[PDB]
């Protein structure tokens, strides 16, 4: 039942709308990453709200958890796409936004991209199954909370516990759980690096001709600084 649901709600293809028939430029690449982010956010929200037990969460905590975990969720899914679609040879942000090393360099996000490429390879090295991927991705949504607590922390704690239980079941073991939790933990530092880069870019957006969509700008200026300032922190296993 649980896996039936995760499979059923898994987002379909999302395109960036990038113009690949034009020479690469920092401005165009980042405007496309931003637009792609705005597009993926719409899908992540619909996905999250259809997850088993998500409605157990207080209304206010629902959108907050989604926004805090957004980058991590996107990174994990992109890593999986890169692995399944191009065997980690390139970063598959979208069918029309695939990054080779030149674009990784041009985007000024090289270090972050190489780490995501490594993440992509780990899906292969660790032989992560599509089902482990689905359960791990859902667990990522419940892996970052505010120090001052959510409106109802208890409902969040129960939900997170239940998703870990589902991972236990899919695994069924100790060695596998160790591998998967280590992989999950590795997503956080990458998201942090992207958060920092994105935050800095928004602040100087008017100087580099980069366009930020409405929702992205709000999340970056309101929620991301809470993470960067330590008010909102990831829940690591290790
Ligand atoms: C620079 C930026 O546009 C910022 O996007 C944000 C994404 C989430 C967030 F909370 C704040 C900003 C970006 O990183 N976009 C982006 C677009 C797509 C994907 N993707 O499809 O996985 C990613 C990725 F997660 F890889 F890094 C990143």
């Amino acid at each position: 039942i649980f896996l039936n649901v995760l499979e059923a709600i898994e987002p379909g293809v999302v395109c960036a709308g990038h113009d690949n028939n034009q020479p690469d430029s920092f401005a165009a690449l980042l405007s496309s990453l931003n637009e792609l982010g705005e597009r993926q956010l719409v899908h992540v929200v619909k996905w999250a709200k259809a997850l088993p037990g998500f409605r157990n969460l207080h209304v206010d905590d629902q959108m907050a958890v989604i926004q805090y975990s957004l980058m991590g969720l996107m990174v994990f899914a992109m890593g999986w796409r890169s692995f399944t679609n191009v065997n980690s040879r390139m970063l598959y942000f979208a069918p029309d936004l695939v990054f080779n090393e030149y674009r990784m360099h041009k985007s000024r996000m090289y270090s972050q991209c190489v780490r995501m490429r490594h993440l992509s390879q780990e899906f292969g090295w660790l032989q992560i199954t599509p089902q482990e991927f689905l359960c791990m991705k859902a667990l990522l949504l419940f892996s970052i909370i505010p120090v001052d607590g959510l409106k109802n922390q208890k409902f969040f704690d129960e939900l997170r516990m239940n998703y870990i239980k589902e991972l236990d079941r899919i695994i069924a073991c100790s060695r596998r759980f160790y591998q998967l939790t280590k992989l999950l933990d590795s997503v956080q530092p990458i998201a942090r690096e992207l958060h920092q880069f994105t935050f800095d870019l928004l602040i100087k957006s008017h100087m580099v001709s980069v366009d930020f969509p409405e929702m992205m700008a709000e999340i970056i200026s309101v929620q991301v600084p809470k993470i960067l300032s330590g008010k909102v922190k990831p829940i690591y296993f290790h």
